[PDB]
């Protein structure tokens, strides 16, 4: 109906720079828009091996892949097949900061979703979990999604924790704007989305895999 | 079992200072620990009429009043009847900041819960929603609750929105530590709590009423 | 002329609560308004010994004691003898937060300046420099002072570093509003003030001493 | 001695993306390393006309151009002719965020300094001063420069104000790391630098000019 089928494929290109190191990452994978699941495999083709933990890039590679109850308006699916863009800031508690822009576009012909990313960051401390690769996975999280009705865009807000090998928690504040590639017809009331995101790594060429399950749920409290 | 019954009464004393103005507020109300509901009525007995919106004080007056599924450890109820203390910072987006400390203690004899608060704030702009009283209610929110196992305490984190009469959203970041008044035996895995909080105001003496429904829910994603 | 003489005496009362611990501190000392120097001695009379480093309270006990070139309007001296109030937030990098309100009033009769403070804080980590007393002194700093002409008040902004015994730096963001106790006649262009602040401690009763030198200087760059 | 002469020329290339709009800017100008002055002219060659105020990019195009008293170690000049890189985050008070990386390299042959920049940003509000071009100039500022001795790098910290056409002030927090392109021999004690930065705009092709005067000064307070 909007270009999507219960099972689809995805391609991801990310160009970036962290702490002055450039890199390019390319990724393919499988996803289930209505189940709210993606699984994707990534490969560094430039700048490898990354001197910073791969975890920082994970949310840098798609809300189309969210399970939405039919009662709530799905802005992301509604934007398809042309798709949507978004931008996000990442504010880490040790002062590091990153920013990401992503253009997402559905190719109905090939039943494939494309993701081009620019990812940039700075001020990760040399002696901190990211440049020393002491991060494990991101905790599950619950995101708030708020309409900016006058603008036709959405804002997301979620405070995120990265778990440390050595026990602890490393915080990162995510602030996101989501913009349909053309004017939507309806606009959701605000709502939550719950997320789970896991990484499993893979010595010739740096590679790894990510999985995400996400589910939307109304403001309403029983 | 821990001093609590399905229906209870509450008393609230808050002493504070906002933008240099002091005040004292006293409150009584009714609550349902296991349903996760309180309703409470408040009266200014000093410093009235408040020159700042009453909304800022709302979370300043109890997690005992949260509905907890039996599967997740309820730290707050477990701390009763002696109870617990907590402290919270409030970081508003226009630069204003507030802090609150609260001592909570259950009187099993009288089936009553006492709440003593100190509330302080500064740097609310004269020409902003709080000092001009243009705030409506707080949006529903979803709080994260994280164990600090080594310390026996909990940390809460939730980014909060106050709605404006004139449409918009005014943000406030809440960071909280919760400390049982003596050493707990078990410690919850981390979890979410969903909140709803509403104000209805009441010309002799400044008074108003607050209602809260809150429900805990596990990290797990179906 | 405004109640002040090249040498004066000061009295300081601070009531506070940090991390749930209350206390009262009383202080006397000597100061030189036009040289921009104070030296003051402090004594805990309640809640002693403090479980948190004394450094956090240092800026919590007077801009009257700033050296001002005659070319720039001195708002603080101009507010005397009635004096002025102020409020400040303190945002530490580990998430702790404090707030202070202070009423300052000159007693020309006795050539004495009074300082009443309320100081409150929360969320200092148990295992961090403040609750473990691993702080040394605050680095020198340069504060920005900005007029809010329409309101007749001033805003101060300075990012502050506390030095750690074990080498490092612990950051704290200070945001301040300064309010004359009645309407001033002129209002400064904005400007810098440079600060130096040092602590030397003193087993019967917890006591210590603070010294401050501060000098104002115009926006202008040679 | 380190490749520099009292008068030099500069070339600037910046590639960027703000709020999803890409662009390329190219710039030439004249500078006086030891007087701490640059003046530079800029031209958009891609993406013009910018939909966001030009002010945001101003600090995005060199500390070599700082007047340093001989008593304080000049890390930047010392890094020449090979030069140095740096990265900076920009945290605006309305939630927008930007990041910049810059590689600076001196061509002694041609008495020219090259500046390649990547500049990225997001979450500038549509209805805010930057996307509506209501900004004037940046106020003068005083930056703190702190050595990270173990790493051989420097950290800068300065809270910045952009002035608004319609009167007001728009805040931006700058955090910077400066990294010599090879290991320096000495390391400065920390210090201040005072900055002044002004823009004058110029209908065929979007162009404009920037000027900067900057002067370093020791921690010491007379």
């Amino acid at each position: 109906k909007h270009g999507l089928k219960e099972e689809m494929t995805m391609k991801y290109h990310m160009e970036g720079c962290v702490n002055g190191h450039k890199f390019v990452i390319t990724g393919e994978g499988i996803g289930y828009p209505f189940k709210g699941k993606q699984t994707i495999n990534l490969c560094v083709i430039e700048g490898g091996p990354l001197p910073f933990s791969e975890d920082i890039l994970s949310a840098g590679f798609d809300r189309i892949f969210t399970e939405y109850p039919q009662d709530i308006v799905d802005y992301f699916k509604n934007s398809c097949p042309a798709g949507y863009t978004w931008g996000r800031s990442f504010l880490f508690e040790d002062g590091a900061v990153c920013i990401c822009n992503v253009d997402i576009t559905v190719s109905v012909k090939e039943n494939c979703i494309y993701h081009k990313s620019i990812f940039n960051g700075v001020n990760f401390p040399a002696d901190g979990p990211v440049m020393k690769k002491m991060t494990t996975n991101w905790e599950a999280s619950c995101e708030k999604i708020m309409p900016v009705p006058k603008q036709g865009i959405l804002k997301g807000d979620v405070s995120m924790y990265l778990l440390l090998k050595d026990g602890g928690r490393y915080r990162c504040q995510f602030d996101t704007v989501y913009k349909a590639k053309s004017v939507p017809s309806k606009m959701p009331e605000w709502h939550f989305i719950q997320h789970k995101l896991l990484r499993e790594d893979r010595a010739k060429n740096q590679k790894w895999q990510l999985t995400e399950h996400a589910i939307a749920f109304p403001s309403a409290l029983a």
